[PDB]
């Protein structure tokens, strides 16, 4: 339920919006500002998707793809 | 069967391309593949036929990246 | 008290220099810190001292870097 | 007794010498070439010390920095 998310959608955070680049059951990948990568972000994953950063990171030209693994 | 056994130099077909393997051990294994497939579906690939999780680092190479993977269970 | 406790802001001491508090939640917290002390002694003294563990990434400024820890317990 | 390391050690791993810059209770982090940053060495750690890695990967002239935590 929680650590559900759909590849393409974009979610809003903070005072951006964060993309999803892919989705499965137990991991997910989203793309967003860089400089996003911080406490804030880690807690509204966990907190409301059951989801945790184990990486990499990725550098693109307009942001990275993080990943993160589903703790349930 | 044991899900986390790998073979120095097998290639392993992932979406549309082919990793290789690059060590394994009985707890680690690490892989040679692209950099921009260091991402969910193969996480996802590895977690649940492998029993392998990402720990890195990732490793910068002439035609693709190293990544090592833990054995979870 | 909660050792994983922290304000937005904060300069703590440590070892000969002194990492400040860029943000910090109810269980994540991100410091800035001079790159070459992203090593053992720092991360035993937010372990022990801030129930805290290191989680990534590192990030750079031009200062120093960002450095993101998770509450253990 | 297997996670016990002191500062200015070195350890022979597989053709190469890895040293040990800081040693805690719980952390260690070494100093090693960079291309050795793969499983063999990770099984060893793990295997011989109780050790696994979680970053950060930190740059120097002749090597690098890894840092691992006790897992007992």
């Amino acid at each position: 339920e929680k650590f559900k998310f759909s590849k393409g959608d974009g979610i809003k955070f903070s005072n951006t919006t964060f993309h999803i680049y892919e989705a499965t059951r137990n991991y997910v990948t989203i793309h967003i500002l860089k400089k996003y990568a911080t406490a804030e972000l880690m807690e509204f994953m966990h907190t409301r998707h059951d989801a945790v950063y184990i990486g990499p990171i990725l550098e693109w030209t307009d942001g990275v793809h993080l990943t993160f693994r589903r703790k349930s």
